[PDB]
């Protein structure tokens, strides 16, 4: 019932950077997609994946884009 996205404020390139995807109250596992696109238009995905995020890793979890 609340979920959470922390990234760093800015976004080192080419560096294997770290955010935080966190769900409090939901535990129902869920698979959910993370885009890295540009500002102005949706242009080209600069990054793309795929993370689980499951009650036994306690509802958060942490991609590396």
């Amino acid at each position: 019932a609340l979920y959470t996205l922390i990234t760093p404020a800015v976004l080192r390139t080419d560096t294997e950077e770290q955010i935080l995807v966190e769900a409090h109250g939901d535990s129902t596992p869920k698979q959910l997609d993370i885009f890295v696109h540009d500002f102005p238009r949706k242009q080209k995905t600069l990054f793309q994946t795929r993370v689980d995020m499951n009650p036994a890793g306690g509802m958060l979890v942490t991609p590396t884009i």
